């Protein structure tokens, strides 16, 4: 079978400028027709693919001038001009030459934007968690950029990283920013252990720390 390569990732790119996925095919895609066998289909953040460009020149019903597709028979390129924000998503291309129709691994294209310090929220369980036994503290951090982030979990003075685990959202489609979610995930038990709980957040926009905290007992 034919073995369709793509990188994970793409250079942020700033809105308005250009962008370019590459590709390239194990074999040539060009067939004897005179047709390149390529295809290029877009993954949005939750939703399931959709094609964008199919054999090579062909713009898919409600797709913009702005992507193109060109190359050789094995290297290839999608390029997207003035890319706006809803253009976030996992790039993939594909080939039916041959059966089986082949896809790549998926180019994620971020958008570059301005930096932005993330809102901090922390969260003390609910009364309803604590019934049930269960006390996960929750820390977020909203739309922030870039991706990359620090929370630092402190408990009575004492840092904290066991029973830490960090999530994020995807790229937003709107205003391109990510969020995440650092939790805190204690029993009941050893909660009521301590008093003070201290989530942390280092990020690039200060040299500060974004500091949130509360008293179990308030
Ligand atoms: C080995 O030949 C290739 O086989 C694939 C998979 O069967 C064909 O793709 C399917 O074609 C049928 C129609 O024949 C339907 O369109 C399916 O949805 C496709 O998955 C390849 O056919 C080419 O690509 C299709 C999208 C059509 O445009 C078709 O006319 C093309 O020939 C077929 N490719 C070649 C080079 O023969």
């Amino acid at each position: 079978d034919i073995v369709m390569t793509q990188a994970a990732f793409s250079n942020p790119v700033t809105l308005g400028t250009s962008a370019s996925i590459s590709c390239r095919s194990s074999k040539s895609l060009l067939y004897s027709n005179g047709i390149t066998y390529l295809y290029w289909y877009l993954q949005k953040p939750g939703q399931s693919p959709q094609l964008l460009i199919y054999q090579m020149s062909n713009l898919a019903s409600g797709v913009p001038d702005r992507f193109s597709s060109s190359g050789s028979g094995t290297d290839f390129t999608l390029r997207i001009s003035r890319v706006e924000a809803e253009d976030v998503g996992v790039y993939y291309c594909a080939q039916n030459l041959e059966v089986p129709w082949t896809f790549g691994g998926g180019t994620k294209l971020e958008i570059k934007r301005a930096d932005a310090a993330p809102t901090v929220s922390i969260f003390p369980p609910s009364s309803e968690q604590l019934t049930s036994g269960g006390a996960s503290v929750v820390c977020f951090l909203n739309n922030f950029y870039p991706k990359d982030i620090n929370v630092k979990w402190k408990i009575d003075g004492s840092e904290r990283q066991n029973g830490v685990l960090n999530s994020w959202t995807d790229q937003d489609s709107k205003d391109s920013t990510y969020s995440m979610s650092s939790t805190l995930t204690l029993t009941k038990d050893e909660y009521e252990r301590h008093n003070s709980y201290t989530c942390e957040a280092t990020h690039k926009t200060s040299t500060s720390p974004i500091v949130k905290s509360f008293n179990r007992n308030e």
